[PDB]
């Protein structure tokens, strides 16, 4: 059930997340957002629809064909990662894993570059439509005397649906399976002083390094969770008044949509991120099973 695109995302300098499954942008995921958050503000809602039929579902498919032309690069991948995971079953010897996890090195980069090409044209194309939505906003028919009655509806919607889920039980299992794994890493460390290299040694190491790199990705998705979260939930302790000026309200309004398409984004990564541990958990549990008939007759 080997599903690279279950964890694979991609984090940088300033701490984005380009994720390889839909809808791969954060900003793409606001936009969503936004759309039915202002439904009530009639004039806007219809502006808005037409911009973004016109300019966020055109760029959408632009970004999708990108990640589909990435696919044969992610299926020699997975294909190197299964002789990877699975050395004894495939009959490789150790020079040649050596070589192959050399080949995993180079497909790895290659595919993360393939998906993060035209990155900062993306990025571009949506930081222009986002300020093409301010103005979009200027058609909702108060000027000072804007009602906070749409605000607090959605806050509302937002506060219960970060509710429902404890982000706490991911982050303990990361940081509780996270040190078991530096264990294991300091473990094969002494290993490796006894015992002739062999496929099964080599396989715990990569077995152990992508579990770590998985919870890597996992801590990131983690980190936009809780930050998302807590805003969200900071929101609604401070206080507002039943009247605002409309540019106040924008800025209500693209907040807390931001905050909640950020904790949304990394939540529905979270999940399928642990499923990928318990698989590569699994196969490594073996791994170290085997390993053991090595050293008992030895
Ligand atoms: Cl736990």
């Amino acid at each position: 059930g080997s599903d690279i695109l279950r964890y694979l995302d991609f984090s940088n300098s300033s701490g984005q997340i380009i994720s390889t499954v839909y809808p791969f942008y954060v900003q793409m995921n606001y936009f969503a957002e936004i759309k039915y958050y202002i439904t009530y503000h009639y004039e806007a809602k219809k502006n808005y629809d037409e911009a973004y039929n016109q300019s966020v579902n055109p760029l959408m498919s632009s970004i999708q064909n990108q990640i589909n032309s990435c696919v044969p690069k992610k299926a020699a991948l997975e294909k190197t990662i299964f002789v990877l995971e699975y050395p004894e079953n495939h009959n490789i010897n150790l020079s040649n894993y050596e070589a192959k996890h050399n080949e995993y090195k180079q497909q790895l980069d290659a595919y993360k570059n393939c998906v993060q090409a035209n990155m900062e044209s993306y990025t571009d194309r949506m930081s222009k439509f986002n300020e093409k939505i301010y103005s979009i906003l200027n058609s909702v028919k108060c000027t000072d005397a804007c009602e906070t009655d749409t605000y607090e509806i959605m806050l509302e919607i937002y506060v219960e649906r970060v509710k429902e889920v404890n982000h706490n039980n991911y982050v303990n299992y990361l940081s509780t399976l996270k040190a078991s794994l530096q264990l294991g890493v300091t473990l094969m460390l002494k290993v490796k002083q006894e015992i002739d290299n062999n496929v099964t040694i080599s396989a715990i190491n990569f077995l152990q390094e992508e579990m770590l790199d998985i919870i890597t990705i996992g801590e990131a998705h983690t980190g936009k969770i809780i930050h998302g979260k807590e805003n969200v939930l900071k929101l609604q302790n401070n206080n507002i008044p039943p009247q605002v000026p409309l540019s106040t309200l924008k800025k209500l309004y693209f907040d807390s949509a931001n905050f909640y398409a950020t904790y949304k984004f990394s939540l529905k990564r979270a999940d399928t991120t642990t499923a990928a541990l318990k698989e590569k958990g699994k196969l490594l549990a073996n791994l170290y099973n085997k390993l053991i008939t090595y050293v008992s007759e030895k």
